[PDB]
């Protein structure tokens, strides 16, 4: 379909189009992306995903076309811990994407160590929400938490200081304009702090025709809860 | 997700959400559900169905809310004589279904010989739009060319007078109300010609609460090409 959305507004426990991978799974009608113990705490060393069933048609040779997409999304992460790790991110990846062998931790569950920030070796652009950068590990961040577009690699190509803030709901927007080749983060807490951040990119010279879309979080050493709890999604193929 | 909403306005070889069953397969961007020779012309014996990928969410017990839904498609019809066989049909059904065995010719695919006319054997949901009436092997059938509403049955709850016109596309607009239950159908040819059928049903006792939705068309002795055009759909789950 040159055209597809879908709207969570919540996530009951009886899904029928959602592939689920590693720890990732519905309690409480939310997605708990990283496993939690029978009283709803964080583990250390979990890695979850999610991605939607139907694969969107991104780009289309033939004809030219780009698609206009806008992902709406809402998660909160939660620790007892002082440094709650790794992060969540919103992103696409190629139809048969699975979790890479020790993609764990700082990786977010999006790349393997061996090409980590190796651009030429991966096919991905997401958005991260980056809680822990400790430099010794995460050699790759900034020195603080951030909100970053990673293309291709973990070492964004571009990242904007971020705030956590313990069980706040964070309300994220993401779209894709293929006239200017703009992907635009907005992101708000419920007291009006925002978040802006964009990156010109060419999707086409990354990605395949057709990809699917979905949500990665990890917790290496250090861990946090990283519950989505709604998202809506729509693609529509326009000529460019 | 409590909503979905897909849009093919034509059907590219290339094709990735789409289940195709039987003779169905995409040539010139149309989707052809009975098989065809090489010059392109209809041939006999055949059953083809296409199912979009992705399951709907039809209704939820928990919250007891039902799905509203639109389908709006347009299809036309060819065929080499004046007595083309045997229809198409838009379709509701369980995710699992699958062409019955002998369910060919006027039965359109979508039901088993044995079990055509028990509503308590069947869970489907269909518009046909039914172009053979001979009575001595469509004894379900009115005299004359039509459509008509399916609930479980081969012999429909309601039909309307329809005539066929070869190589004309009809537009078709399905609408399901969950406040009044009516399931309504609008179709009209270019010149505004227009045809209108309805019919009341709580979708709750008749199909689960996820369903596949898609077309269903056959040609027994006679035989018509069976070509769908194009194809959108939208649901969302409401309270009413
Ligand atoms: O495709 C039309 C029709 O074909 C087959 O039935 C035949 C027709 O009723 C007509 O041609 O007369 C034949 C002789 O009695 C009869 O077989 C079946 O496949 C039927 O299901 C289909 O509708
Ligand atoms: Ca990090
Ligand atoms: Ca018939
Ligand atoms: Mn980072
Ligand atoms: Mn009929």
């Amino acid at each position: 379909q040159d055209s597809l959305s879908f709207g969570f507004p919540t996530f009951p426990s009886d899904q029928k189009n959602l592939i689920f991978q590693g720890d990732a799974q519905i309690k409480n009608n939310a997605v708990q992306l990283t496993k939690t113990d029978s009283n709803g705490n964080p583990v250390a060393s979990t890695v979850g995903r999610i991605l939607f069933s139907a694969q969107v048609h991104l780009w289309e040779k033939s004809s030219s076309r780009v698609a206009n997409f806008q992902s709406q999304f809402s998660f909160s992460l939660k620790s007892p811990l002082s440094n709650g790790a790794d992060g969540i991110a919103f992103f696409i990846a190629p139809p048969d994407t699975t979790i890479p062998s020790g993609s764990g931790g700082g990786l977010l569950g999006l790349f393997a160590p061996g090409t980590a920030q190796n651009t030429s070796a991966n096919q991905v652009i997401a958005v991260e929400f980056d809680t822990f950068y400790a430099q010794d590990s995460n050699t790759w961040d900034p020195n603080y938490p951030h909100i970053g577009i990673d293309v291709n690699s973990i070492r964004s190509v571009k990242t904007v200081k971020w705030d956590r803030r313990d069980g706040q709901s964070l309300n994220v927007l993401v779209t894709f304009n293929p006239s200017t080749r703009n992907l635009d983060v907005v992101a708000t807490y419920s007291d009006g702090t925002r978040y802006e951040v964009s990156y010109e990119v060419d999707v086409r010279s990354v990605l395949p025709e057709w990809v699917r879309v979905g949500f990665s979080a990890a917790s290496g050493e250090q861990y946090q809860t990283h519950t989505l709890e709604s998202w809506s999604f729509t693609s529509t193929l326009l000529y460019t």
